[PDB]
């Protein structure tokens, strides 16, 4: 009841297709969700993630040893949208491509704003990424057919730094396009990168620099949501109508070694 | 009964086959039908499709508001031929190929009119096709070996103007032609091609430009029959009879910017 | 729902009391509804009447023939209206008279509305309605002591024109007072009236200039709601609460020589 959706200006009908709208942009544009581990939504009232660490406290007694319990909260965000009344209702009225652009705009804003945290961190929560954290040193991938061997060069490298398990290989949307529309005399450098990783299709995402190989052996990086994506109530006036998405998330980097940073090609 | 079949000097079997020549190359020739939304026949007295929008009404008193419903009424199109009667004949005395070539001839003609209509519009029936009602600028493809990367170029535009699901390709004769025909250092490009694009086959459309790519997610392109493709009876003399191919239609680009134009290659 | 109901500041008293202001009136003045034949209600999404003909298309090729499906959009119209929300709380304290002369203000102007199109059209929405269509010329009833004779002229004009059945005799205010409150030497002539018309009471219409005189056979005027007479609510302040009347529909003419004019008497 925290997203007041009974309150809104809006027929079930409109309803069912702002969510409609919200959700297909959701399944289509989450990247970080389907190859990082994802500990199911817990609620609103769910705050911090218990990392499970102790911090030692200075300036304690001799006969007293205090250590602070370590934390990661939650980072709640909001981004606020706005609809005309008249077009929700034209949905009432049979209309079936009602004006819904800047749902689009801000599902794809939330998007934005929950994968460039996953893949290069957020200072201002608190959040390191998953690029900005490894250790190792980016490979250089200097044409789309020295993807196959630096791909290879990353997976020895996880292999060296004990990182075991199937490496998947993760395509920023300039290293995914230039990939899959590469031949190398005539043969696809695409179906050799496949064969070399995990068999499932290739993960592209829309907001990560270069590429990345990871380990898929799971727990090395840790998605926290407390409150999923939800589309809720503001306020509205007569004409329009204010929306808009929530969501309470934070990530963790369980392992820093257990990806490899490819720089683009 | 609007097609009046029982009048007809015809035996049965001569029905059966016109029916057959008509029916074949309507399965083999119908692109449309294929790949937009279709809504069912809805039969001879389905006069207009509701849009559901409303336009404001000029001239109007202060205390009361008018408005006025927008429709797109149906196109219903008539293309006439002409038979002998004795070759209709033949087929009773048992004969197999009759001549039926402007059953051929009619039948290609509608649809190359629902077709074109579909792809590029229809001025007098007030139907804007996928082609001419696109936002985005047609991609440029110089070569076939160029299909690939641009393919995936439109994809990109799809996925940034919002409109995700996957995405088939459509190619005109020319277009589809020089692609199966095509190989890259002995490579096919084809192969290619359909490894980026949806698992079903490529639709060849003959009423199509160039080429296109489009998202097949659905509520995109609505194509409402209310009168499918008949054949029926108009006339008949001593020795010639008149039939006509009717069928209405009308077609609705619900959302203009789910397809990219590509000029051809 | 796209009335929006549930969100006014209204208890349901309130909204029994608003209702029974309204329908009142209703029953007590729509003429129109009571007279011509009465297409049900058909919902919020029902856009436009089939009427059923065909228009030819222009500059159209010789192989094909092009027909556009004609058709007769609804008119949607809202009237709104204010009410004082102390007033509305009033009844939940058991008060039984609150003010709402707003409520009959707007009931009478949609009445209005919908009257005058049923009789003398409007223009806007593209409604012709009985009196400015019939093609016969208005009878001249110098008297109210005219009427039984014109009355059976114009029977007699609705024989000769071949439309047949029961004949109503609808009066516009000044007509209905003018013969309801004559005597000739006594006699009324109303009961001479009724005698020469159908059973039923005569039928009072405020939006009628002049008499009517028009066939009950059926099947000559049509009148098409989608969605009836209802209130909903738009917004509300502190102290002020608006609503509104809306209707959705259309009237059709289908035998413009079914009834006759009659200038006042």
């Amino acid at each position: 009841d925290l997203l007041k959706r009974h309150l809104a200006p809006i027929v079930p009908d409109a309803w069912s297709a702002i969510d409609e709208e919200a959700k297909e942009i959701f399944q289509g544009h989450l990247a970080g969700r389907k190859l990082v581990d994802f500990r199911g939504p817990f609620g609103w009232e769910y705050a911090a993630v218990n990392t499970g660490e102790l911090r030692p406290i200075d300036d304690t007694p001799e006969d007293v040893d205090m250590k602070l319990r370590q934390v990661q909260p939650l980072a709640e965000v909001r981004v606020p949208f706005t609809l005309d009344v008249t077009e929700l209702d034209s949905v009432a009225r049979g209309a079936t491509n009602p004006d819904l652009d800047d749902v689009a705009r801000a599902a794809e804003r939330m998007v934005e704003a929950e994968d460039s945290a996953i893949f290069h961190g957020w200072a201002q929560a608190g959040i390191k990424g998953i690029v900005d954290s490894t250790p190792h040193e980016a490979l250089a991938v200097a044409s789309v057919s020295d993807f196959p061997r630096a791909v290879l060069s990353a997976a020895d490298t996880l292999r060296k730094a004990g990182v075991t398990g199937p490496y998947a290989l993760v395509l920023g949307p300039k290293a995914y396009d230039d990939l899959f529309a590469a031949t190398q005399d005539g043969y696809p450098v695409a179906k050799q990168v496949q064969r070399l990783v995990v068999d499932g299709p290739l993960v592209r995402a829309n907001a990560l620099a270069g590429a990345l190989v990871m380990s898929m052996r799971g727990g090395d990086y840790e998605l926290t949501v407390g409150q999923d994506l939800s589309i809720g109530y503001a306020f509205h006036d007569r004409s329009k109508v204010e929306l808009f998405v929530a969501e309470s998330f934070t990530f963790r980097v369980l392992e820093p070694g257990a990806a490899v940073h490819l720089r683009y090609a």
